[PDB]
């Protein structure tokens, strides 16, 4: 089952080069990968490109530098996962209660 893990984690494994076995949902982008906010503008442009959303990585970073959230809730892969999925479930939810692919 493709999930919206599955395309982020080929999303940092071309732009950081980072391969997909070093890879896990449980493993921290900045903590872990050693991705910095100069190589994660790319991961989160990817994203917003590749699901077609619109990722708010200016609100994301201002989180973190606002002592408001933590790196954790939008760096550590299935978290980021989780709010991704929560912006392609958003324009999702532009569907018409019509429960049916």
């Amino acid at each position: 089952m493709t999930s919206t893990f599955d395309r982020v984690a080929t999303i940092i494994a071309e732009t950081c080069d980072i391969p997909r076995e070093t890879i896990t949902p449980e493993s921290h982008a900045i903590d872990d990968l050693g991705i910095d906010s100069l190589d994660f503008l790319d991961i989160a442009f990817a994203i917003d490109k590749a699901f077609g959303i619109k990722l708010p990585l200016e609100k994301w970073t201002q989180e973190v530098n606002d002592g408001k959230a933590t790196t954790e809730q939008y760096f550590v892969l299935k978290n980021l996962a989780a709010r991704i999925d929560e912006l392609v479930a958003a324009k999702g939810a532009l569907e018409h209660h019509h429960h049916h692919h």
